[PDB]
């Protein structure tokens, strides 16, 4: 069993006063909720089983949008980070969530999409053992994880934020582990930048030959929302695909249904709300027409 | 003297799941909350004293995010309407608000902007008596309360959201009115869509011959952020311009700085906050550019 | 071996007056010219030896572009279409550049692009009999060639631009064929709408069980530039992805590279007449840098 | 009085390759008409009927198909070419056939211009008589323009060809008025460090006469360049919000010949026909019958 996480905390500073009223996890891209998009992903994962942290302010706007997730035949829980002190702490406060099983991690404001992402999801999943991460190449490796690969495409090093970036893949914000991934962030410290880092996680289980690091290739997006032009563009791409294709990327209802989650009139009674728009005769004409 | 009125508000029925857990008009529109550019219309037009009237859940928001007012300058009051039973309902719940003054009412998704903006509204501030609205031509007039002119240029009529509309010209969600509009909007009744009508009570002053029409011409943008297509290109629109000039659309405190309601002490404390990003950077700016 | 062919001429009417000035197909797509986008799509596919058909003004037009492709390691040969009478004549136009071999039509204005891409066209460039075409999602399916499946998957039927369609499955602008289908096209007579119809090429394989139609999946992007619109969508969608990625979608010098059409003599070579800007900077990059 | 325009649409495209190695930036659309539509607008909105466009001479008979002599659209419409892009100021010796004794007005190719009034801010540059007038925007990177710097009465005080450490945040636009001075100043020009005729170098000298008029373009207009890949694409997006959403379009020189006077309501509906079977079409026919204020 693998139990899912998303953190959807953060420090908000950067993009106020947009972010004065509403954080960026609760900040929509395009149609539905940034939520939507990294739980989404979780699901195509195969995940059922997820954890949401948010910051203790937002912890039960999350709730109140979401649930506990039996709706969308999920089962939702949710803690508070009190202070973003590292996307590693994801692992101290759902200690108790994980238990004894694999996880996965995803970041509340990571929107990915791509042809075949759920072989690239099932074979991350299916690892049971070490812990698995997706290089992708940026622009802007400063500003990420990075990860540097041997000539015969080995990775050989990660490294937070560096200044003189040794290549230009980045480590995306969706992490697969084994069991031992509680342990390891139980023994961190704060980096210089003040944070318990995941980079250092991820580092632990790569000098025990543990990490694998898998491309996610340039027909892929992966998207942040984590600037004012970033959250537009991300708008405006979801809305591109979606007025082009007339189907919805990252709909839950629709994810839970064609993996028998939920069943046609649980989908049928999750639309009638939504009816007079667009998002509820989208779910209404899901029951009926078969897409591929 | 002239009190002002943002009816923020409505339905929100349509932009779910996007709005759930949170306000629409406190969405970004690029990246400041949507309810600024509403706001800092009736600050370019003088008005500093502002009652900002929303749904039962969406009120305590408003006040959350802009608190009394005073830190710009502004005295801002706040009440709510029940149900969205008509635009012009906000001349009833803001009836002892407006006590004996004159008032002005905007809409709290609509975006103003343009060249002499600024005139455009001193010209209907500075009628004392009757009423003032303005007329935009729009592709798709049936959405709105429509205005016919006769030959000369006169306006003869006005439709709510007819069927077959008179002409392309919308009247836009910003209203001035003398003393009369309170006791014109008590005397209402519902309409066929079962709302007050706010252009019913425009149609009343033009059956007197106190209703001025003043054409909104096309360099001006009049743009709706209610639906999320709207919201991407007003967005967009906003960016490419900010971007464009290094000159913020809508930032009250630069508004209120200009007009002398806050000085350069009060406008230095306000960018300190906000020192880590563009919008504080700017505010900083402000105090030693000359920006004409 | 198959060869290929662009049809990148047609009745420009629509786009006037942006076309008036020039071929559709000639317009960039935000950095690069519209046509490298299906030229990339049939380099992608391993062919190297393609027909570019286009009106009378404008094919010497695009060998002024692209010459006779040798510096991209290809073989490109010109044709004109006198009069835009059907997507057919493609064949006919081609038939003594085809001879006895495969063939592929793309159309000039279509744009894709996704994740495992050259296996979706590997697959089907590589097949030897038949015909092969691909079934994407839209929402608006009446204006292209539609294909109805049955409850197995199996196409039954395919109609071409019809007001009532069978399905939201269009047919893509990408076509591969085995020997017959130049007789086909032979044969052929105008259709009502007064062109010579791919979809009847299309047909006369279905009816002998040897149209292969291939699903391209939602994860895929296909674009089509046929409107302002939306050439202006497909426009952002690019540069977002190019701007995120620190790599450039459809640059034949790249593909040439990738596929050892040329060496890194050749690209160098390429790139010093476009040094000054960023394409330039961005093939000389490719010659250091490894990209999975 | 009447003015001469003249549109210097030509350039080193060399930046824009290779999206313009088939096309010039200026003949590519701004959403949905050729980019120099906008600029040529500009002109005939300031009353200017007699325009000659500079180009390139590759281009040269691109814009010739695309324009032809404007008699269709009420104008005078003539063609030169500029051997090398070797300085804005070339335009006036270029053109100085053309100018003959007349004022004259320069606008770039590659600007647009949009904002309520504008009719009036172009109306009061075009019929001064005398000296030159440019216009001041404020911008993000004025480092990419001339660069007027005012004193704390609001007076220009020096101008700065693509300064790297620029004085103000104000550039000069592209949209330049003159007087009968101005061929005989740029004759007298050598050329910059930067090699180039600089037509600040023109304004400068106007501004040492003490005639040099430095109007302010708000912050209400938009002024848009679109000389780089990502401008083009946002300045396309500009027009396609406003269109859209007004159901009218920007810069259609049909519709400005004919609120002009310089057509009529026959000569209108003879240019729609053609574009008829598309929205650019219908729209010039629905003016006929529509009053838009
Ligand atoms: C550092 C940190 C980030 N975050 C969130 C914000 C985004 O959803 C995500 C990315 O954060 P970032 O802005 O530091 O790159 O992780 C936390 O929730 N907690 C933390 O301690
Ligand atoms: C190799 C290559 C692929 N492509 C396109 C083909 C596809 O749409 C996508 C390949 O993505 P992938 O590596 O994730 O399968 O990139 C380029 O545009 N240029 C290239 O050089
Ligand atoms: C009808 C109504 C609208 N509104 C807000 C909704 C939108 O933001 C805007 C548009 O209203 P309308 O298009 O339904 O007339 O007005 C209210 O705040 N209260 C109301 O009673
Ligand atoms: C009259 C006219 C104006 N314009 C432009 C000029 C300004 O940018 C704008 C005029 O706006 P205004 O009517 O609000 O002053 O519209 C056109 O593009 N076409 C026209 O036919
Ligand atoms: C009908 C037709 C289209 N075309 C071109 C124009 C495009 O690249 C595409 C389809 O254009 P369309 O928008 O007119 O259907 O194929 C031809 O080249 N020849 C033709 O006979
Ligand atoms: C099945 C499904 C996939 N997706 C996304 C996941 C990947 O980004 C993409 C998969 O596309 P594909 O079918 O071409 O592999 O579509 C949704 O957004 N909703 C869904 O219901
Ligand atoms: C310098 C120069 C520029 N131009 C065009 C190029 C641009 O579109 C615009 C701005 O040029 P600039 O950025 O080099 O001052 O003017 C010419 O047509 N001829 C010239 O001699
Ligand atoms: C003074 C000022 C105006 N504006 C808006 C009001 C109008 O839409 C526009 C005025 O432009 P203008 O100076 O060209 O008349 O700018 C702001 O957004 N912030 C400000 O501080």
């Amino acid at each position: 069993k693998r139990k899912g996480i998303i953190l959807a905390g953060g420090s908000g500073t950067r993009l106020h006063p947009a972010t004065l009223a509403i954080s960026k996890q609760l900040l929509p891209v395009y149609d539905k909720p940034m939520i939507y998009y990294p739980l989404s992903t979780l699901m195509l994962a195969g995940i059922r089983e997820i954890l949401i942290i948010s910051t203790p302010q937002d912890t039960p706007r999350f709730q109140q949008l979401l649930g506990d997730g039996s709706n969308w035949g999920l089962d939702l829980q949710y803690a508070v980070q009190p202070s973003p002190d590292g996307l590693a702490q994801a692992f101290l406060i759902g200690e108790s969530f994980i238990g004894n099983d694999l996880s996965a991690l995803v970041l509340g404001d990571n929107l990915y999409y791509g042809h075949d992402f759920h072989e690239l999801l099932g074979s991350a999943s299916q690892r049971q053992t070490g812990a698995s991460v997706f290089a992708y190449h940026v622009l802007d490796p400063e500003r990420y994880g990075v990860v540097e690969f041997d000539q015969g495409g080995k990775a050989i090093s990660l490294e937070e934020k560096p200044l003189e970036p040794k290549s230009n893949y980045a480590v995306t914000g969706l992490y697969f582990y084994d069991q031992q991934v509680v342990d390891i962030a139980r023994d961190l410290k704060p980096s210089p930048r003040g944070e318990l880092e995941i980079t250092d996680v991820n580092r632990a289980y790569l000098e025990r030959g543990q990490l694998s690091v898998e491309i996610m290739g340039r027909g892929y997006a992966w998207l942040d929302t984590g600037t004012h032009d970033s959250l537009l563009e991300a708008g405006q791409f979801i809305a591109t695909l979606e007025n082009r294709q007339g189907l919805k990327v990252a709909c839950p209802e629709e994810i839970a249904y064609r993996q028998k989650w939920i069943d046609a009139a649980q989908l049928e009674k999750l639309a009638a709300p939504l009816a007079k728009n667009g998002y509820g005769q989208y779910l209404k004409r899901l029951l009926t027409e078969t897409v591929y």
